[PDB]
């Protein structure tokens, strides 16, 4: 339903209130988050810039992008700016009623309580008004970053399907979806953090005279300070980018390494590489860990000058009042408050407003570059008497195609045929006018249809594909699925043909979606039929049935071409046209074809529990906190020693107790290991997470997806080591000052240690009652983020088939239901968001109120006691938002931690032969495909692996080095199989499998991971087994760098390398899978003619589905279900089972 609102609903966000009474209940559901405003609607926002960048397109010469989407959202965007200029002015005015609340208690006039609390209830008021005033305009800066980020994103999709051939030829597919991706997140936000250009200015302008004078220049050399230390931070900023830039190289190298470990684990563990590969990468940390430290000891050094900064800011500047001997208590203490204020606008706030300026334009600016591009014209076909008409039709790809000339009467067949790669399919990019002739003269009318050699299958049903725009005819329906034949393959569905694909079809057959394809070509009604390869896979029988079939039945008298390579139907064909790379044979008949060209006719013919498990695997880190609490404890008691009690230092003394944010603050002599602690803990956890992830079974690992390793693995662990440390010291701080300063301010006056307790307990009971929802709320952000993306990229694959056919309209209007259902999910953030950020300070003034008042009150004797109390309480809101704001960002990332738990908490694991009572499954008590087998193999045998092809010889060559569940026993000559443990038993083995391991390093490296052969002994075995040559074929000798996964090497090289392997190994038995199947006659003549000699004496299991292929075997070995016997020779096996 469309939701309506009141004036009070509105100002406090009262339709939170049952979301977060059904999100607290019960669990959440997509279906029930509530509608989007009417407003807020892809067809709306659209449609006001499509009007406005027309407009402006047409008027001026060089139009302004950022001028039209202005024009349209520049009044309501400063209807809000205003409300927060009203209220970031009043935080300045604040402290002159402080002045007189300190000014009331010293002995001049006998003036009472009254003119007190008629002020302090008006700066009590001050902060309700301010609250009331902020929380609706930051909101509203929020709610046209929507309208803002909604737009643009559905004003793109027009312009991406509207693109020329020209462009899709530079492959910026992920130039594309990386544009789309950063967009949202720096866009959407930071539209509030950028209006402060010009508030911050009258801020600082404003605060200039608030500072008064005193004979000197206070408030510049004040400024003055600040400024330098806001160089300085930009200073460490500028570097910060350097050390990120720098060590952006090295995680690269290292993701290299872990990506090709994930993919080939099997072979990892059938080499038993467990010793190699973790000092390999634990090197490359240890380099970048290295880096990584100056890289957070910068950002510490610029985080900490904010805290430090305070004292100094203020000392520097008072202290010149002294010059002409200016000493007083009371103005003293309304500079801190003017002071901070001037230091939030300078140091912090007005930084963000450059940045978010300079990074929002350039965005606007890059969109609108690839706004501005070549678009395809669709062109028209309305022209009279219907039949192709072309005239040296020629181009460049970017003469490709020359001598084209065809004139197709409304009935003939065009038959296409050539060499593949040679314009066949460009020639029908021109017929439909996508890629434009660089001369000739094209005219061809009448409507269009198109079928493409890719497979299209859009996400969804099946029907869709096959209706697709055009309305419900049964009895053609009926036709055209006889025509097609799917009723067969929908009767499988027997209960109804609506099968949820996606993108690609893995469920369905290569031949299904080329004949759902063909479905919707031949569905729609054209004047011209264009077949792009329709039967390429699919097997012969099946494949003529159907051809030869609708061939017949659909061309009745329409007008069809076919890019193919079948005889019988270019015999049956009305008109040929042959193609040899732009130049063709010639025109007309296979009549004429026969007499011209002879030969070539006849040629064809969160949890709790994760925190104590985080902290505490480490020791030093338990220390370091313990040494901060204790220095904590240490100062705010000195606090309370100095509170119990010229005159320049005793009078001056108030200043550095008052100023909280440096005496309650860490620093670089006893608060900068704690980083380094934090930086220890990442390398310690991710070194028992890379030694888990190996060691484990293959059953519990291959269930999980490698995507989700790799992603897990590189992504988020790089977080938990960059980021995670700095919100902990930022965490931490924002803590112990706000802590430190509610004690010291209770212990005072007592009476504060009573309010304190409801309003303690209000933010844990409020913040756990807040996060429930939010936590929630942000995973359906997470998860309808997909939709988009999984749209945006289909559509982008069948673009010539949308493009032909003209189906915009629909892909726009589908394109915006997965707009709608992102913005009503995500919107609703910003709603509790605002609620949560209403409320906390409800929960501080009604605190504030109390002290003010309770302060004020009381019979308050002397001074100081007034003002410190006053001071600290004011200004120390600022800290408390940040303390329980970062906890959330804390606790979300800290999410993340339990995942890498997860996977370090997973479980951990003569030439004669006998196998007895084997069973082996796939999964744990899943399918016993082995079962019950038993058998010999003798001792130095070339063994003949044989059974039912197809039944799969990988799954048995699994059971041997032992990569799924097992069960039997299995001997080597009397070796027993418990004894020596899975990692060292595969130390007799040797495999030559179809992928080969490629390490990214050296031939030295490649042979011996464990360092523990000498170059000798390598030379004179890779002498042997032949690979003296191509090693000598490189630069040095066996130093070479594997760059790009191996391509250098070809397969052959690969076999000798991993034979060379082996045979370094001292291996006893090998196997061997499928060596005829992907190597050529050459290579596997240069690979078995030293292979036997090398094997002459060892036990060797050669795999074959050729018969012929292993007769040099000696023993055979023949599996079938539920049996496995061993046969002598050929004359034993080969009459048996045949014959």
């Amino acid at each position: 339903p469309l939701e309506k609102a009141s004036v009070v609903s509105k100002l406090f966000f009262s339709w939170t209130r049952p979301i977060l009474r059904k999100g607290y209940r019960q669990r959440l559901e997509l279906s029930d988050i509530y509608q989007i405003p009417s407003v807020d609607s892809a067809d709306n926002l659209s449609e006001k810039l499509e009007r406005e960048w027309d407009r402006e397109l047409a008027s001026k010469k060089n139009p302004k992008l950022i001028n039209a989407l202005r024009r349209c959202f520049f009044w309501r965007f400063m209807f809000y700016g205003i409300f927060l200029y009203l209220g970031e002015v009043t935080k300045a005015v604040q402290p002159l009623l402080l002045g007189r609340i300190i000014a009331s208690y010293d002995p001049d006039n006998k003036e009472e309580r009254s003119i007190a609390i008629y002020l302090g209830i008006g700066l009590c008021l001050l902060f309700i008004v301010r609250t009331l005033l902020l929380h609706p305009a930051i909101f509203g800066l929020h709610h046209i970053g929507m309208q803002m980020r909604i737009a643009m994103f559905s004003l793109i999709y027009k312009k991406t399907l509207k693109l020329s051939s020209r462009v899709l030829d530079k492959i910026s597919i992920g130039q594309l979806v990386s544009l789309l991706s950063n967009n949202l997140n720096k866009f959407d936000e930071g539209l509030a953090l950028a209006h402060f250009v010009w508030i911050a200015p009258l801020q600082v302008a404003l605060l200039m005279g608030l500072i008064w004078e005193l004979l000197q220049a206070s408030a510049f050399c004040g400024l003055g300070f600040l400024i330098v230390l806001a160089l300085f931070q930009a200073g460490l900023g500028r570097m910060m980018m350097k050390y990120r830039d720098q060590r952006a190289g090295k995680i690269s190298e290292r993701l290299v390494i872990t990506s090709e470990m994930i993919e080939n684990i099997q072979s990892v563990k059938a080499y038993c590489w467990e010793e190699a590969m973790e000092k390999m990468i634990e090197n490359l940390r240890q380099t970048e860990l290295k880096l990584t430290r100056k890289a957070a000891y910068v950002r510490y050094f610029n985080s900490s000058a904010f805290f430090f900064s305070g004292f100094f800011v203020v000392f520097l500047s008072v202290l010149p009042y002294a010059l002409i001997k200016g000493i007083i208590l009371r103005k003293i203490f309304t500079t801190i408050s003017f002071c901070i204020v001037l230091r939030m606008a300078v140091t912090r706030q007005f930084p963000w407003a450059v940045q978010t300026w300079y990074d929002s334009l350039g965005a606007i600016n890059k969109i609108q570059d690839f706004l501005q591009k070549q678009e395809y014209k669709t062109l028209e076909y309305n022209l009279t008497t219907t039949e192709v008409v072309m005239e040296n039709v020629t181009a460049f790809w970017e003469p490709v195609l020359k001598d084209i000339n065809f004139k197709i009467e409304r009935g003939q067949l065009l038959a296409v045929a050539g060499s593949t790669g040679a314009g066949k399919t460009s020639l029908l990019m021109v017929i439909m006018g996508e890629l434009e002739p660089s001369e000739g003269k094209i005219k061809h009318s009448g409507r269009i249809s198109f079928c493409s050699q890719f497979s299209w299958i859009m996400p969804g049903t099946i029907k869709e594909n096959i209706i697709f725009g055009v309305s419900y005819d049964e009895y053609r329906y009926r036709s055209v699925i006889k025509a097609c034949q799917l009723e067969e393959d929908i009767s499988k569905f027997a209960e109804k043909d609506n099968i949820v694909l996606g993108e690609g079809g893995i469920t369905l057959s290569g031949g299904q979606r080329a004949r759902i394809s063909l479905a919707r070509a031949v569905y729609k009604d054209a004047d011209l039929y264009l077949l792009d390869s329709p039967f390429g896979y699919l097997d012969v029988l099946t494949e003529k049935e159907i051809f030869e079939s609708c061939v017949c039945k659909l061309m009745a008298n329409k007008t069809r071409i076919l890019v193919t390579s079948k005889m019988e139907h270019l015999k049956k064909a009305d008109k040929i046209l042959i193609l040899h790379e732009g130049s063709s044979y010639f025109y007309g008949t296979f009549s004429e074809l026969q007499n011209l060209q002879p030969d070539f006719s006849s040629k064809l013919m969160t949890t709790w529990n994760t925190y104590l498990r985080y902290i505490t695997v480490h020791k030093s880190l338990i220390f370091v906190l313990i040494w901060c609490l204790v220095i904590f404890l240490a100062e705010v008691a000195a606090s309370l020693v100095v509170l119990w009690l010229s005159t320049s230092s005793y009078y001056v003394f108030y200043i550095y107790v008052g100023v909280a944010d440096t005496l309650l603050a860490m620093g670089f002599f006893r608060g900068l290991p704690l980083v380094h602690t934090l930086i220890t803990v990442s390398k310690i956890l991710h070194h028992k997470m890379l030694h888990s992830v190996l060691q484990a079974p293959m059953s519990t690992l291959n269930t999980l997806k490698a995507g989700g390793i790799l992603n897990r693995f590189s992504k988020d662990i790089a977080i938990l080591d960059d980021l995670l440390p700095l919100t902990i010291f930022d965490f931490i701080q924002l803590l112990l000052i706000v802590i430190g300063a509610i004690a010291v301010v209770a212990v005072l006056q007592p009476y504060i240690f009573v309010a304190t307790v409801p309003v303690i307990v209000a933010f844990i009971m409020l913040r756990a009652y807040f996060l429930q929802t939010s936590q929630q709320l942000k995973q359906l952000e997470s998860e309808g983020r997909s939709p988009i993306f999984t749209h945006l990229v289909t559509s982008l694959k069948g673009l010539w088939t949308l493009r032909a056919f003209g189906r915009q309209p629909y892909f726009e209007t589908l394109f915006h239901k997965a707009l709608n259902l992102h913005t009503a999910n995500w919107f609703l953030y910003l709603s509790t968001l605002r609620w949560f950020q209403m409320r906390i300070e409800m929960i501080f003034v009604i605190f504030f109120i109390a002290v003010t008042f309770i302060s004020i009150l009381t019979t308050g004797e002397g001074e100081g006691r007034v003002g410190i109390i006053l001071t600290l309480a004011m200004n120390i809101m600022s800290t408390l938002q940040w303390a329980v704001n970062s906890s959330i960002d804390v606790d979300s990332l800290m999410r993340s931690v339990s995942r890498v738990f997860k996977f370090i908490d997973m479980p951990t694991e003569g030439g004669q032969m006998t196998v007895k009572d084997l069973t082996a499954k796939y999964t744990e008590g899943g399918n016993a495909i082995l079962e019950n087998i038993s058998f010999s193999i003798s001792p130095g045998q070339r063994v003949g692996l044989l059974g039912r092809t197809g039944s799969g010889k990988s799954t048995l060559l699994s059971a041997f080095l032992r990569l799924l569940n097992t069960e039997g026993e299995i001997q080597i000559d009397g070796v027993s199989w418990d004894s020596i443990t899975l990692q060292q038993w595969r130390k007799a083995f040797g495999v030559i499998p179809q992928k080969v391991f490629i390490f990214s390093g050296t031939f030295r490296k490649n042979l011996d991971p464990y360092e523990q052969w000498s170059d000798q002994e390598i030379w004179k075995v890779a002498d042997e087994v032949g690979l003296r040559s191509v090693i000598e074929q490189f630069p040095g000798k066996l130093d070479f760098v594997l760059v790009d996964g191996g391509c250098v090497l070809s397969h052959g090289h690969k076999q000798l390398m991993c034979l060379a392997r082996s045979v370094l190994s001292k291996a006893k038995i090998l196997l061997l899978d499928e060596p005829s199947a992907h190597l050529d006659p050459v290579t596997y003549q240069i690979i078995r003619r030293t292979l036997k000699q090398a094997f002459a004496d060892c036990t060797v299991i050669l795999c074959e589905h050729r018969i012929e292929a292993m007769l040099e075997c000696q023993q055979f070995l023949v599996i079938e279900e539920n049996k496995v016997r061993q046969y002598d020779s050929i004359q034993k096996l080969l009459n048996e089972r045949s014959l």
